[PDB]
């Protein structure tokens, strides 16, 4: 693949997008989660009593460039997910950009849904001021400052599993084979350490179902997760049944649905038909959208894998244009 460029794996029904990273020297390749929503760079390692017999562990005495740290790291994730153990130091290989020094923190314990995943860590892509740890750089932070990167940007592309899964992440520039028509330029707010934007409405057919709302775009959240009174609005627009625990119960036949189309900066952005149903299981299918008790909403792979997306941490701001397919 080209310099920086990294391709990823969809997990089952576009759950999530992992891709391989090199780290220690000579260097062992681990699947990481790369998640737009959080930001320390994490991963499974010998000095974990509860991690996967299935992960790839990190092992500080097989890498020479492994050095110490006194600092210890503890997470907790919205969705109760968790993991905590020991910073440390080592050179990061991502898609052929050899990042030295990078901070590491390496898992001690983990949350058991961690543990029977398909990665062996995440790679944090918000902003620095969300690390768990005080003063830690963030890998693009590193990129930037190491001249890895001239431009500081990542192109995101995730696929579908219904058209053969995969996505590709590409640091330091972009692929246009994968997007249709022009990129519009979106003002990003990044205050909560978050790539935060404004949708500006929300229609399905000839419907408003929901006025301008704050969102942020996470990678690392399976579904498009609304503020309770919007979610109500767009399960009415397609007769969907609240299952009380945060997902509808939809139709499995999407034949009849018309897309959801957020209005984002002047231009038109959707979630297509068949990325209304998320997951099907016994012939009862979950729907692409969800709620939370949050005043802005989740903007996650229902609607990235719809849509391409440039992230530009130096102004910041992003550039969205639907995917090509
Ligand atoms: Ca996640």
């Amino acid at each position: 693949a080209g310099v920086g460029t990294v391709p990823m794996t969809d997990y089952g029904n576009d759950i999530e997008y992992y891709g391989q990273v090199t780290i220690g020297t000579p260097g062992k390749k681990f699947n990481l989660d790369f998640d737009t929503g959080s930001s320390d760079l994490w991963i499974a390692s010998t000095l974990c009593t509860n991690c996967g017999s299935g992960q790839t562990k990190y092992d500080p005495n097989q890498s020479s460039t492994y050095q110490a740290d006194g600092r210890t790291w503890s997470i907790s994730y919205g969705d109760g997910s968790s993991a905590s153990g020991i910073l440390a130091k080592d050179n990061v290989n991502l898609g052929g950009l050899l990042i030295k020094g990078q901070t590491i923190e390496l898992a001690k314990r983990e949350a058991a849904s961690f543990a029977s995943g398909p990665n062996d860590g995440l790679l944090g892509l918000g902003f620095d001021t969300i690390t768990t740890v005080r003063g830690v750089k963030t890998p693009m932070d590193n990129l930037i400052s190491q001249g890895l990167i001239s431009r500081p940007i990542f192109g995101v592309y995730l696929g579908k599993a219904k058209n053969g899964g995969g996505g590709e992440y590409i640091f330091g520039g972009y692929d246009s084979t994968k997007f249709k028509g022009s990129l519009t330029t979106v003002p990003i707010d990044n205050s909560r350490g978050w790539w935060g934007i404004t949708v500006d409405r929300a229609t399905v057919g000839t419907s408003t179902v929901a006025s301008s709302f704050d969102g942020i775009l996470d990678t690392g959240t399976t579904l498009l997760i609304l503020p309770n009174n919007i979610a109500a609005s767009v399960a009415r627009a397609y007769g969907a049944s609240d299952n009380g625990d945060g997902t509808y119960t939809i139709s499995c036949d999407t034949s009849a649905f018309k897309p959801l189309v957020f209005s984002i900066n002047g231009a038109s952005f959707q979630v297509s038909p068949d990325s209304l149903v998320f997951e099907e299981f016994q012939g009862q299918c979950i729907a692409g959208f969800g709620y939370g008790n949050w005043g802005f909403a989740i903007i996650g792979d229902t609607f990235l894998k719809n849509n391409y997306v440039v992230f530009n941490q130096g102004v910041p701001e992003v550039q969205i244009a639907p995917v090509a397919e």
